[PDB]
């Protein structure tokens, strides 16, 4: 058949998916300048990444139509062209590492985030990664490409005049540089550096969760041998060392009383006073309920919110290994087998085009996980 007619559905395809990338990812950005509660060091990194998705619909999507007709041109401008896209990957993966470190320093060390991550250091360090990315993806262009040894039969076919070459990526760049340098260097370690911080997130979630039901079994089941029992000189040691593990305003006070109450008995039981060491013992269940009971339960209300915002960023770096791993393995084929047969077209569109895709899919999953965001998107669309 006609070339052609395959050409008008991979055109018409990836015209529609640059503008789904576009629309969606303006409306992000438009959303973190006008609310404030979304002007935080995590969303500044969402915003990095926005941009990154935005330009692969304005300019790695118009480049890709341009290679698919094999135009003749300058082999160091057909460089630019076939590997402008990978400067847009790595800045992806950056900001995607950047946000899992992030949630880290947030779960783990809460106190000193607020003076740890900065606003205006995160603005150097995205500065940092986007200089950086322009660096690995323009790697070929510095000399690490194909185009000494031009294909002529290729080019005097195509009538391409003299010094140029038919542009294809294959052709100038080498395979060696996509599968070592940029698949596994570049995406594959710090790919599966993004799973094991994702790893020592949720687990250190699950113990602190842990440690704090504990601290309240040893409040509670302490509290009913005092009242059958020397014997209350120990549980009310086993409360004191429980209560302070779980302080870590009207909890400070609540913990006062409570702190208080113990002591209180404590010194009752030194001097034998047992009976009355016991009922100045139960009264401290009065102010367990009122107080130390509600601090509990609004820490684990918080400890989800955060685990649920981790969740939410993990699944944004699972959606980004998805589209991209299909067409990083098929050149892992076509290097690493020269005896097989290289992938048909169709397939290389395939996997062209999902790769694509990827810069559609965050918009969708902010407004669906992130309640901020889906709010925010609602006043921008009704006016
Ligand atoms: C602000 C934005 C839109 C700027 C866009 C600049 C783009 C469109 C420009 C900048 C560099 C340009 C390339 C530089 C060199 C060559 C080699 C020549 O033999 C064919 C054109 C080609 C391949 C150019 C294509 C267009 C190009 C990629
Ligand atoms: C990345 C995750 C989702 C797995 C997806 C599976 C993909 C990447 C796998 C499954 C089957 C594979 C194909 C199996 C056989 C061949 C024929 C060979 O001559 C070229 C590679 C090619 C065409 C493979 C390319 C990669 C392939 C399409
Ligand atoms: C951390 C995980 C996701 C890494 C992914 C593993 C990659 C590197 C593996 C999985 C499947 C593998 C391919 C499976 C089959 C063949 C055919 C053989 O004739 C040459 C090697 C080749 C082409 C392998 C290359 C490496 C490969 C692509
Ligand atoms: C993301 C990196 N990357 C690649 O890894 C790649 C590639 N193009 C090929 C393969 C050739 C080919 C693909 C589509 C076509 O229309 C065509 O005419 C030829 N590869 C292996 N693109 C260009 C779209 C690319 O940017
Ligand atoms: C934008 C997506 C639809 C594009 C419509 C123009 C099609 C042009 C063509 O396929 O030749
Ligand atoms: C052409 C380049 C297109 C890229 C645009 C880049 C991002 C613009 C983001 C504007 C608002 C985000 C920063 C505001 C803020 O939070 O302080
Ligand atoms: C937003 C989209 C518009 C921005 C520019 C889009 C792509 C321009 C590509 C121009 C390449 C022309 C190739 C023809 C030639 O080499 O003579
Ligand atoms: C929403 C994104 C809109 C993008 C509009 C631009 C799309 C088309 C871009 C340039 C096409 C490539 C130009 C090459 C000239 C023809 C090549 C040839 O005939 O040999
Ligand atoms: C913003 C800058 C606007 C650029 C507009 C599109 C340029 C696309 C060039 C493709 C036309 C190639 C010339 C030709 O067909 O002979
Ligand atoms: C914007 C980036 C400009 C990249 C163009 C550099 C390639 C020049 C073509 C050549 O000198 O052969
Ligand atoms: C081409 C080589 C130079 C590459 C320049 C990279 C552009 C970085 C632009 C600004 C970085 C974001 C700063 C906002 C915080
Ligand atoms: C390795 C890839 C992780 C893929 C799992 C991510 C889940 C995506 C939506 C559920
Ligand atoms: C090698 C594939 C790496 C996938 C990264 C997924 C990010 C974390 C996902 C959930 C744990
Ligand atoms: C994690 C992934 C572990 C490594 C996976 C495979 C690396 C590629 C193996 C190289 C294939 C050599 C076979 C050949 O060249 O003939
Ligand atoms: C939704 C289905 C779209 C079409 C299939 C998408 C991916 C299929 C995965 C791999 C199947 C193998 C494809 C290889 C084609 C034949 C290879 C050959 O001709 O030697
Ligand atoms: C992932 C989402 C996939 C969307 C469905 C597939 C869309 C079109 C991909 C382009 C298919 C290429 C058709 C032309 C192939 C050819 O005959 O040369
Ligand atoms: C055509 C492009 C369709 C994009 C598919 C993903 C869309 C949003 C998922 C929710
Ligand atoms: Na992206």
């Amino acid at each position: 058949a006609p070339p052609i007619m395959g050409s008008s559905v991979y055109i018409t395809v990836e015209l529609a998916i640059a503008v789904l990338a576009i629309l969606g990812n303006v409306l992000v950005c438009w959303a973190v300048w006008l609310n404030s509660n979304l002007q935080n060091v995590t969303n500044y990194f969402v915003v990095s990444l926005a941009a990154a998705d935005i330009l692969v619909g304005v300019l790695a999507i118009p480049f890709a139509i341009t290679i698919s007709t094999g135009f003749c041109a300058a082999c160091h401008g057909c460089l630019f062209i076939a590997c402008f896209v990978l400067v847009l990957a790595q800045s992806s993966i950056f900001s995607l590492l950047a946000i899992a470190i992030d949630r880290y320093i947030a779960i783990a060390i809460p106190l000193r985030y607020n003076g740890l991550v900065t606003g205006t250091r995160a603005a150097g360090i995205i500065a940092i990664c986007w200089v950086l990315s322009f660096a690995i993806g323009l790697t070929p262009m510095l000399g690490w490409n194909n185009c000494g040894q031009p294909k002529e039969g290729k080019a005097h076919s195509q009538g391409c005049g003299e010094g140029q070459v038919a542009c294809l990526f294959e052709d100038v760049v080498p395979m060696n540089y996509m599968v070592y340098f940029n698949f596994f260097a570049c995406v594959l370690v710090p790919l599966l550096l993004m799973l094991g911080v994702y790893l020592r997130i949720f687990a250190a979630a699950r113990r602190q969760l842990a440690d704090l039901e504990d601290n309240w079994e040893t409040l509670n089941d302490n509290l009913k041998v005092i009242e059958k029992a020397a014997q209350v000189k120990d549980a009310l040691t086993k409360m004191r060392a429980a209560a302070l593990d779980a302080q870590k305003k009207d909890f400070r006070h609540g913990f006062d009383i409570l702190v208080g109450q113990i002591d209180d008995a404590l010194k009752l039981a030194n001097e034998g006073k047992v009976k009355e060491a016991q009922a100045a013992a139960e009264q401290l269940k009065t102010t367990r309920n009122a107080y130390i009971q509600k601090y509990l339960e609004r820490a684990r209300s918080t400890l989800q919110k955060e685990v649920h915002a981790a969740k939410s960023a993990a699944i944004i770096a699972g959606l980004f290994a998805l589209c991209w791993l299909p067409l990083h393995i098929i050149n892992c084929f076509t290097f690493f087998c020269p005896d097989c047969s290289h992938a048909p077209l169709w397939l290389m569109y395939l996997a062209i085009v999902l790769s694509h895709t990827n810069s559609v899919v965050n918009p969708f999953i902010y407004a669906y996980r992130i309640r901020e965001f889906r709010q925010t998107f609602r006043k921008i669309i009704r006016s």
